[PDB]
């Protein structure tokens, strides 16, 4: 699924995301925008061999299975295809556990090099949220 800005921003408000941790809703919008571009299905390699999966390309080498990861984690305890559904409560809970550890958003490079510090409130703009 593709979703739109204002599709996605309500989703992400209806699974708590607004200032979950003190980030507010237009961070999480923004940091979707330039990880995914809004879709659900992405995925990319990385150079260890780990992948990102999803609307927030979070990584098998930590946070969940995807069989191919040697000596990795599943901290979120999920199967990584899961991250990749058109309902995004998967990829929201697991999410909610990153920015949890200790930094932040500045786990999602990014967010840290494309969204920190800019007007992040433009993400949610004009939306019926
Ligand atoms: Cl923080
Ligand atoms: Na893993």
């Amino acid at each position: 699924k593709v979703f739109g800005r204002c599709e996605l921003a309500a989703a992400m408000k209806r699974h708590g995301l607004d200032n979950y941790r003190g980030y507010s809703l237009g961070n999480w919008v923004c940091a979707a925008k330039f990880e995914s571009n809004f879709n659900t299905q992405a995925t990319n390699r990385n150079t260890d061999g780990s992948t990102d999966y999803g609307i927030l390309q979070i990584n098998s080498r930590w946070w969940c299975n995807d069989g191919r990861t040697p000596g990795s984690r599943n901290l979120c305890n999920i199967p990584c295809s899961a991250l990749l559904s058109s309902d995004i409560t998967a990829s929201v809970n697991c999410a909610k556990k990153i920015v949890s550890d200790g930094n932040g958003m500045n786990a999602w490079v990014a967010w840290r090099n494309r969204c920190k510090g800019t007007d992040v409130q433009a993400w949610i703009r004009g939306c019926r949220l």
